[PDB]
This record gives structure tokens, sequence and C-alpha cells, in this order.
């Protein structure tokens, strides 16, 4: 319904918190908890265990089945300070 724009402040002072996240395809995933499932066997990204767990969120988004998952992860879409703060002229 709302769009959750986090900010790159949120994701530094947030991973302070505990909880580690990133950014990727526009959006921010929660990396901490994502690592917490895939030490979980029967778990989709068990099989991705052995790879870095923000590389293997990447991997989880191009399969069609493991990206059911990466809603639960995704905390909110990424807009960075600069992007909204700029007028932008039809030159791109």
């Amino acid at each position: 319904e709302k769009v959750t724009l986090v900010r790159i402040a949120d994701l530094e002072n947030h991973n302070n918190d505990g909880g580690f996240w990133t950014v990727i395809d526009g959006k921010v995933y929660d990396i901490k908890d994502f690592q917490t499932q895939s030490l979980t066997e029967n778990s989709i990204l068990a099989q991705f265990a052995g790879e870095d767990p923000v590389v293997a969120l990447e991997a989880a988004l191009q399969f069609e089945d493991t990206r059911e998952s990466m809603h639960a992860f995704c905390v909110g879409q990424y807009l960075e300070p600069d992007q909204e703060g700029v007028t932008i002229p039809d030159l791109g």
C-alpha cells in the first residue's frame, strides 16, 4: 500500500542494531536473518549455505522457487539521498 524508503543512514545504523542488511535490485534485504535460514537444514537457502549470503540472495532472486521467501527478507525499497534530491533533464 505504501513504499518503505530505506536510506544509507538506516543501512549503516541498523547493522549496529544487530540487523545486517544489503542493497540489491533497488531493495533492502535482511542478510542477518537470511544466513540464519541458510544455516537451517530443509530451508531453501541451506543449498546456498556454502555461498556468501549476499551472493546467495542474488541466486535466490534469480530462482523462481526461492524468490518467494525473498518477500520475507525485503524490509523495503532503497532510495538514495541524492536520487530524489536532483532534477534530471531528459538527456539519459
